[PDB]
């Protein structure tokens, strides 16, 4: 009794990691967690340094806190340069050719359709609308055919996208149904990719197949794995963050009233929510050499947790860090990571959340949490409520 532990597999850390993060930063800034069997970095400046130093802190053994089964050499998140940079350059080229900000209309169309479903409703769970919106945004961006009339109906894609990002609550690892959903999605994406190769369209999948930089192109394994890992990354992170932003606005009346009255404040409020509580809380790296930090002798081959959610609450970087201040305009926050793996979806996410809440707030201009104590999702990497029950006010 009394000994300090940090267990990212613990439901206590799902629900409220922040007091433990503060003890890490203040008392144990390079902490060995016996439950995670890895070191924990918690201070903003240490996380920035480690995230930038990919030669020391490798992603090639996986970047999720709990492990990913497949082909890391074709993924961005679980690869190191130079391969990572070749892939990222080609994908960013495809993003440029499509023009991500021209997704304004399909995203706003989705938002109007989804959030109309809570018009006039006394009480609802934001998880439903936010998951629907999230998957529809990824489908519209990639070019996965939408509508229940589509050959593969939309709700079936959503069901498999939502399941494939989940993990077993007990072990926080993937189970057979999660791997089956991933393989279903790989097969589904493969059929769309073939169709877009035959007849390119104004979507991201088509631009993945067409992108070339001085004779280089993404190979067959690479267009597929790019499509599927963008679905995976987007659904897990954007869906969780949609919930975090609504949770904050429901909790902090003055912030909610301000952005509803002046929706031009939404981008700043979104950045303060990314700082205050990103959905993408904790990622891992593997040491490529021995590193001594704060008196601790980390060893080659050890794993390390970059607790982005802790660095963003570090008073050494952000004064009064536990204050939710939508006027803060935080710069350099870690809500999207940092370095060569900084979120590839940053611009899409910022646009999508902005448009979603523009339209949501026209349907429901005032709302609060129903609950004091909320249930939180079991994840060693991500954080969001399982249920975000809101009441119209
Ligand atoms: C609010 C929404 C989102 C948040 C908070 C978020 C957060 C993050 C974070 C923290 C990382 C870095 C992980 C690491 O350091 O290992 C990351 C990487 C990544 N994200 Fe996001 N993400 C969001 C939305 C998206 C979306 C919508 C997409 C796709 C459309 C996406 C695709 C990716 C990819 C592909 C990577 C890996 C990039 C690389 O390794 O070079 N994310 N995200």
């Amino acid at each position: 009794l009394g000994s300090f532990h940090f267990d990212p597999y613990s439901p206590a850390i799902d629900a409220d990691p922040f007091p433990s993060y503060k003890r890490l930063r203040d008392e144990f800034p390079c902490f060995w967690s016996e439950e995670a069997q890895m070191w924990i970095l918690s201070r903003y400046s240490d996380i920035v340094t480690a995230g930038q130093d990919w030669q020391t802190y490798s992603s090639a053994s996986g970047n999720l806190m709990t492990e990913l089964p497949g082909r890391a050499g074709a993924t961005l998140g679980s690869s190191d340069p130079p391969k990572h940079d070749r892939l990222r350059g080609l994908i960013q080229h495809a993003f440029m050719k499509r023009n991500l900000m021209a997704l304004e209309e399909p995203i706003r169309d989705v938002a109007k359709q989804v959030f109309a479903q809570v018009k006039g409703v006394k009480e609802f769970d934001f998880k439903d609308v936010s998951s629907q919106f999230t998957v529809k945004v990824l489908m519209a961006a990639l070019g996965l055919p939408m509508g229940e009339d589509a050959l593969v109906p939309e709700h079936e894609v959503r069901e498999n996208a939502v399941l494939m990002v989940q993990s077993d609550a007990r072990t926080r690892a993937k189970g057979p149904e999660h791997i089956a959903a991933y393989n279903w999605m790989q097969d589904y994406a493969s059929k769309v990719i073939a169709m877009r190769r035959a007849s390119p369209q104004n979507d991201l999948i088509s631009n993945f197949a067409l992108a070339e930089i001085d004779g280089d192109r993404l190979d067959d394994r690479e267009v597929l794995l790019t499509t599927t890992t963008l679905i995976m990354a987007g659904v897990e992170s954007l869906g969780g963050f949609m919930m975090m932003f609504a949770y904050n606005l429901a909790t902090f009346d003055e912030a909610r009233r301000a952005v509803v009255a002046n929706p031009a404040l939404l981008p700043d409020a979104i950045e303060e929510s990314l700082r205050f509580n990103t959905s993408a809380q904790r990622f891992r790296r593997r040491l490529m050499k021995d590193v001594t930090l704060h008196g601790q002798t980390m060893k080659e081959g050890d794993f390390v947790c970059l607790a982005y959610g802790s660095g963003n609450r570090d008073e050494r970087q952000y004064p009064n860090p536990d204050v939710y201040d939508i006027a803060r305009k935080p710069r350099g926050h870690l809500g999207f990571g940092g370095g060569v793996h900084a979120c590839l979806g940053t611009a899409i996410a910022r646009l999508a959340v902005k448009i979603a809440f523009e339209e949501f707030h026209q349907v429901v201009p005032d709302y609060r949490r129903v609950a004091d104590q909320l249930p939180w999702m079991p994840s060693s990497t991500f954080r969001s409520p399982l249920v975000l029950q809101l009441k119209a006010q």
